[PDB]
């Protein structure tokens, strides 16, 4: 019995999460500050057996960002981003299906991680844990990790926003400690 | 009267929001990912008469991040950040006293915004505004904004959380959008 | 100003309320009870300028009810019902953007009504009035109404669902009461 | 050992969920439509050992309903009306004891289900099931079932309401699908 | 316009607010602690036209409280307790109907108060007021003040609770701070 | 594994639990009813390895209290109070860590418990257990107990207050109920 086969019915949101707004502000030709747009978010990916939706609000492919003549929006929304930008910044939120897993993997990245609904367990390659319910935030840097969906005893679906930067390749004992997705490899290709 | 004058009496959290968990990860000398710190985030700041609280949960300042030998750890700790920082990123939380209301400003910075409690009115300078409830999410692309508190009719308390990123200056019809910290 | 316009912008569900799952039961080959569809619902109807959404969990068109052969299921899937059904019952179900209301309208329909979020006020033609929290039911008998969302203070979406079920014409005073749609 | 047992100890509601209102319409002598009654429901009935507690909401005897003069309501308040109607419709309102089961049983009526508080389990008599959270619905078709409440891993209560319809009864393979009360 | 005018139609609890539990521990004759008692609480009372409803947990009428044969459960048993108790306590709880005020009054009592469900408005007479969301805990200390109802802008109930414990009379500069009821002398005794 | 180890890292309130506002009340020199504090309590205590915090909210030493001169709030913020005051009265909340447990304990008082804020088990030492959610009141005689954190399968933090009053010595067949802290 795979956790959450089959729970992402229709996409963005999942079932029993709220649908979002997402607020993009910007200049018009008369210098003043405007909204440009409110949205579900862009670029929404089920994943696994439809066990998880993910969502990209926004992302970056150069810093500092440039903002002229709106170039930002037009990269963000012109193509599905990556795992990861080189010198930019992704915002990714993904619905999980109860008691979805995902798999043991290490991208090679500083992540902002904070739980939007639900509560989720923060297991590293070392076996240490931390429980994270909401507000709470993490700093995941370029460490192997594995999120796990624990809401309501694994019935309840959970939700959570990760702000991914790029780093330099971390070094142990001279060896590069190498990056790897697993199953998460069919993901983003 | 000041809206929350005197309310935040105890630093981060605020009276009616809850005490956080920050996680930071590392490795340890043997090569095995390992939770370095679990506590309530950095540098605390109360801000206008005990009206709001910020609260610095990391901070980096070159891109991409230098991760070896923990000098991240040691940068974001070390000092008080700025407002924004160059070529890096700041993860600003605040908590905001009841009806308490930002000035109107701009940071020449890119902002990514999610409410995490409460109910903000997102203002920006031409009197357009937005109503962002729990989990609603913002992109501040360098605009001139205000962040109003109004959840439960200006009563309760609300909290906000911000990733601001550095970006090159907004330049529109030749004139440099330039950034004013003003005051209300 | 318009209440909600331009709230709803993704359809079912509105910004605010969660997505939900519809699971209709049914029998198999060897008269094994088993699951047929778990999915969003059916007949999504944006109504006003992206003011609301409606959306059809289920309906019947004749008492009592058909099921052998999956024939309800394919009439309740083939055609969007109307605003009710003769001889039958419409399972609708209704997100409010913010402060959103109904025109004052009469139905010729006994409707059970349950408010499944927010907080909503039912207005007669009379003035009278009660404000409506979740649980609470509704049996609203042939009469003439307003349903106003005013989920914190009109800043919040609402979610009614109404069981619509077929009544004679009511008649006072030797007078029916004609059934109107009001504005929408 | 028994899930629920003595938990209803002053009918509806049950500890931890909360008093409803229950507002009927109707019309006055000058044909304004006016509130006729705002109360708690009726029909309490405590089921097993003080284990769940039922509260009928309303109910109708006749299809289209008749309306006129009242006598709807009449019907609906005169008489515990039974498990279901023919021609007809009930809404029954159930607030569950933390864990307690509902018998496997079959009714020839399609239910339209609404869990109002708690999360339940929804078991169907081929073993399949599906968990059904607070504002998910289920169209039950005359099929034999049982209901799980486990709300918090079985530590609350939970509140489902139900209105039951009639429908003809169900053949498969030539064979009529009897109805049971477990 | 009445604020909660025929709210409270079944007693306690009040529409949109939850029955509760009240345990009440004791001893066994063989020396074992045991659970005496399951209930919804004791002398229910409602106050006003329907507008709030009280509930009574329990009561003690010395100090130090008598728990020998039971002597406690019997004595907050066999009557309705007055507004409060010399030298004892009484454990007082309210649900009030929604935008419901309680009269400006003074007892003469050290009152323990907490926000059960809801936001609740304590105003002194002097105006100064303080607002009190579920978890607030005030201390009455014999002073004169008004409780108001304000849940979600005053269209939803909520509940207080207090534990109602004997002073002294408070004395200022000679004059004596006399209790009095106003409005509420209807409800007591 | 002890339960909640280190988990309380910032005092009170413990992660997950929101701050609270004390509010006291008194007289100014006119005779006006004024607010004279607005605090987060008094006395807070960590206990067990920073697996629980305690917070005294207020206390009395005598009965009936006496006010005037404000003795009763010198007298409550001077001195840490013990488990129990003689003839008095103590307001003691807790914040448990997720999964923490008291010891099988005594105290010869009778204490109004409250849940504020998760889900509780009440074990005395029968092996008689109720749980009790938020909102549900216990009426403690001087009984051999202890409190158990079940909120959310063990996961969550959780909330109590008590009011502890004093109370004769409890006999049960000549012997005294004496009372005793316990060891895990």
């Amino acid at each position: 019995v795979l956790p959450g086969l089959n729970y992402v019915h229709s996409g963005f949101p999942a079932p029993g999460l709220r649908q979002i707004n997402r607020h993009i502000t910007g200049h018009d030709d008369n210098g003043k500050s405007v909204f440009l747009s409110t949205d579900h978010g862009d670029h929404h990916r089920i994943m696994g057996e439809k066990q998880a939706v993910a969502n990209i609000l926004y992302s970056t492919q150069e810093t500092p960002v440039q903002l002229n003549g709106n170039v930002d929006i037009d990269k963000a929304a012109k193509e599905e981003p990556p795992l990861h930008y080189h010198n930019g910044s992704i915002v990714r939120m993904i619905d999980f299906a109860p008691a979805v897993e995902s798999p043991l993997h290490r991208a090679v990245s500083i992540d902002y991680g904070i739980v939007v609904e639900g509560v989720f367990k923060l297991v590293l390659d070392s076996g240490e844990e931390r429980i994270m319910r909401q507000g709470d935030v993490s700093v995941q840097r370029a460490t192997a990790h594995k999120w796990i969906n624990i809401t309501d005893n694994g019935t309840a679906p959970g939700r959570m926003m990760w702000i991914l930067l790029d780093c330099h390749d971390v070094v142990v004992n001279g060896q590069v400690m190498e990056g790897y997705l697993g199953d998460l490899e069919k993901e983003y290709v």
